């Protein structure tokens, strides 16, 4: 378990900005050396030599790989040289500025991110910015869907463990009778479970569910709910159960069938390759029979493909 | 399942000729009493009542109608007076005439009749007009939609039901390899698959499509052509799939949002209230969450609200 991505031994950061300047220097790029050097660094090992670049090359290491990388492969390298904050919350501005907002983009981020991690990016977009994320979700989503996004956003969850089985009982039991009719059912209800309830209460709620309903708790969202509002309930329900499982679908969502979601595919691979990209990958090929490894080879190509399937880890 | 209105009970041809005639006599009309008669007979029946019309009352029982109603009543009632092929001639004469060709007319008819109505419709619109509906259709619309319109017409259909598995494979394999690039479009294609194949055979390529590309085949059509051409596309889905859904869609389009559209709205309660209204109400329960009753009843008025809730059957 973990991930595919850890610190280098024999880390020496002005060799490897060394390495870098001269893949780049002149008409040409050696990309194998980029790749050879940054997929082979953690992010941590990643900024320093980012500094060293600045001061024994006197150059800017990321302005340097935009005007040389270009297209899927300079996303994958210019979101590797990233800070792990910022990251997410350039993804989440990226999510939302104009426009025909990705939806599915605040959910899996706001619905994956530990609490201490939220805070953070609550914090470097502000700071950023000059705009609260709260206030930019609001202006981008509606509805119930807003309403759950800005609950994940501020924190609404409870984050103790503290089980009181007859408060797991009536939940579930809330959750039951309105699944009875087919306008029965109470989306404030489903929001306030799944986003104040605490993650222990949670998957006792989701085993009373099932027990009392003969249901696994995802197949009444789906039956009782739509649109982004039933994607977000999910994205909570996995997260909770199964984080890596739950990239899994992600990832298979990205590649499979017609097209290819290369924004999903880069943003996941690159977020969690330090973090549990091995489960991801037991948890992919249990659920699809097939290596996640062998989804990135069969629908990506070039240096693109090289370097995701070095954060793929392999086989 | 089926209609709402059936042969009545009790049914005399004379003393129903003889109601209608004292509702007209004179100054004034009773239109309840037309309705309580018409819209509680079926179309045979009407066509008895108006022969003992004119032999007990010595008058013409549609000329009748015609100079005492008026505006969308007057439509209904004499849409229902009309044998049912005489009355797709007449819409689709009706779409043709001049001018501004009602392309959506032209589609509902043409996709949704079966084969052996066709057959009939276009041997009465030549008997009737002394034109082709083919030769109308050419004049009228133009390019692929034309090409569509025409098939359906003709009877381009494979009518029986052979099943080759490979051969629906390819079919949705080829439908794919389309739908890779935007100028990838091959709308022959599309055309030939969804005009020429059986309905068994389509059904499959259906589900063949959904599983290779992850998108339903009425998703992809509207990602990748336009107008006319992808309304028919999607017409031709739907009715294969789910014909009294296609007409639910038809209803609700003719109502929901600013303004009516009168003219399908009757044309629609009018040509399927003998043969699938009770399934089109429950699908358009289904998919909007509101009974077709209460939309009638919301969006028209007077004796034209009246006389559409009977063909609706009610709640
Ligand atoms: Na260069
Ligand atoms: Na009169």
């Amino acid at each position: 378990k973990g991930g595919t991505v850890k610190a280098a031994s024999g880390f020496n950061a002005t060799e490897d900005a060394q390495v870098l300047r001269k893949a780049m220097k002149g008409l040409g790029t050696d990309e194998d050396a980029i790749i050879g050097v940054l997929a082979c660094r953690n992010t941590a090992q990643r900024q320093e030599i980012r500094t060293a670049y600045k001061s024994t090359i006197g150059r800017d290491l990321l302005e340097d790989l935009k005007s040389e990388l270009s297209s899927n492969f300079e996303q994958v390298i210019l979101g590797m040289m990233t800070p792990t904050v910022l990251y997410d919350v350039q993804e989440l501005r990226r999510a939302m500025k104009g426009a025909g907002t990705d939806e599915g983009c605040l959910i899996e981020i706001l619905a994956s991110r530990n609490p201490e991690e939220i805070r953070r990016i609550n914090q470097t977009y502000q700071q950023q910015y000059g705009r609260s994320l709260e206030e930019d979700i609001c202006s981008d989503t509606s509805f119930m869907f807003q309403r759950v996004l800005v609950s994940l956003t501020a924190g609404g969850r409870d984050e103790g463990n503290y089980l009181d089985d007859a408060l797991v009982k009536q939940d579930a039991q809330d959750l039951y009778e309105a699944g009875e009719k087919r306008w029965g059912t109470d989306e404030v209800k489903f929001l306030s479970i799944l986003c104040s309830r605490n993650r222990n209460h949670l998957l006792h709620v989701f085993d009373e569910y099932k027990r009392i309903s003969q249901k696994d708790i995802e197949q009444s969202i789906k039956s009782e709910t739509s649109g982004s509002f039933e994607d977000a309930l999910l994205a909570i329900v996995k997260c909770m159960r199964n984080k890596p499982a739950y990239f899994a679908e992600r990832l298979y969502k990205s590649m499979k069938g017609l097209g290819t979601d290369d924004s999903t595919l880069i943003r996941v691979m690159v977020s969690r390759a330090e973090i549990d990209m091995l489960d991801i990958r037991a948890n992919f090929k249990r659920l699809y029979g097939k290596s996640l490894y062998s989804f990135i080879k069969g629908d990506t190509s070039g240096d693109y493909r090289k370097v995701l399937l070095i954060l793929c880890g392999g086989d």
